[PDB]
DNA sequence: CCTAGGACCC
DNA sequence: CTGGGGTCCTAGG
């Protein structure tokens, strides 16, 4: 037998959703985000498809910018349902493979699986391809190898439409001269940390003294950076549900808000709002968490704890409204949120 | 035992 | 000009 570890992820997915209601679109520039109008202020792209991509649009950019970088593109607006709906579907068909199966939030999943001779990783991960266009419309691609971290690398490479294999064979050939960033959990910052060390690459990361990375990151972090850097991770798939530990509602206003009361009134909405949905399902709050966002862009977070876990909507509130009393509120407020968090123990 | 917030990801 | 929804860990009263 020979142990693998998959990771499915759903090609360009919010396209791919619409595309199925839109099929003449496919293999044109299609921009979803807002509510499909590119003009909007204070609206960004959620998904632009492969051809969009190309115009270099991407996660996160406005919408006006996206328009003039990609001047034929259709834009439509978010359909948060549908999407929900779809992530379910395909989940759901990974689960009836019979193999363990981690899905990791929205788009993704890991599957564990023992194969015998006879068949191939690369073979397993064709017919889950299949499977999902035939009975989803939607296309994923898949990172095949030996433990999480690594089947995730993979995935980038078998992008779009397609699968990869990577493994001890080829981990350092094909990633060694790669930035530290390359790794799953290591971003800029820690790339920037890493340089000033003199430590630019995967391969130099693989190879650098471990006292060097545990004085720097701490004894745990230094030596999981080595061990990401060799290819190395999580090889266990759990298929125990996953608990939220947190749930958030933020709100950019399309004008800046001037009026304490409206404040108020928005924060109060939003707890309100944030609350019953962990209510529904099942969740107790233990901390209340306010943000705010001035017209400056400066941007903060205050958090106060319960002082017993609770579902109590007045006093939520008046936890949510007396940390935003904390706030200074001097300058207009572009931005307020609210999350809270939720007890892990008994359900 | 508590909050602030950095860092990283979809 | 610059969205929304998350998780985890550390720095420091
Ligand atoms: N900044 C981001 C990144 C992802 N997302 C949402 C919309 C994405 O289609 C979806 C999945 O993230 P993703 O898997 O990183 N990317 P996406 O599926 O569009 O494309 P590929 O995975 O094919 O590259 O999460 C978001 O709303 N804001
Ligand atoms: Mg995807
Ligand atoms: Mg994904």
């Amino acid at each position: 037998m020979t142990k693998w570890v998959l990771h499915v992820d759903l090609d360009q997915f919010l396209a791919s959703v619409e595309l199925r209601r839109r099929p003449d679109l496919r293999g044109q520039p299609v921009i979803v985000g807002g509510s499909g109008d590119p003009s909007e202020p204070r609206k960004v792209v959620t998904t632009a498809s492969y051809e969009a991509r190309e115009f270099g649009v991407h996660a996160g950019m406005p919408l006006r910018a996206a328009a003039r970088r990609c001047p034929d593109a259709t834009f439509l607006p978010s359909d948060p349902a549908a999407y929900d709906e779809a992530s379910e579907q395909v989940m759901g068909l990974l689960r009836d493979l019979g193999h363990p199966l981690e899905v990791w939030g929205w788009d993704e999943a890991y599957l564990g699986a023992d194969l015998p001779d006879e068949s191939d990783p690369v073979e397993v991960a064709e017919r889950i391809r299949t499977v999902v266009a035939a009975e989803t419309g939607l296309s994923c691609s898949v990172g095949i190898s030996d433990n999480k971290q690594r089947a995730k690398v993979a995935t980038g490479f078998a992008k779009p439409a397609g699968i990869y294999v990577l493994t001890e064979a080829n981990w350092m050939t094909v990633m060694g001269d790669r930035p530290p960033d390359a790794l799953w959990g290591v971003g800029p910052k820690t790339t920037k940390k890493l340089a000033a060390m003199g430590i630019t690459t995967v391969a130099d990361l693989a190879v650098t003294d471990p006292s060097v990375l545990t004085t720097a990151f701490g004894p745990s972090t230094g030596l999981w950076l080595l061990l990401l850097a060799k290819g190395g991770g999580d090889t266990e798939v759990s298929s125990e549900p996953w608990v939220p530990r947190s749930r958030s509602h933020v709100v950019t206003f399309p004008q800046d808000l001037t009026e304490r009361r409206e404040m108020d009134s928005a924060v109060r909405d939003l707890a309100l709002q944030t609350l019953a949905e962990i209510v529904e399902q099942g969740r107790i709050v233990t901390r209340v968490a306010v943000t705010v966002r001035t017209s400056t862009f400066y941007t903060r977070t205050k958090i106060r704890k319960l002082p017993a876990p609770s579902t109590d909507a007045g006093q939520i509130v008046d936890t949510a409204l007396a940390v935003l009393d904390q706030f200074e509120l001097d300058r207009p407020v572009r931005l307020l949120g609210v999350r809270l968090e939720l007890a892990m123990d008994d359900v």
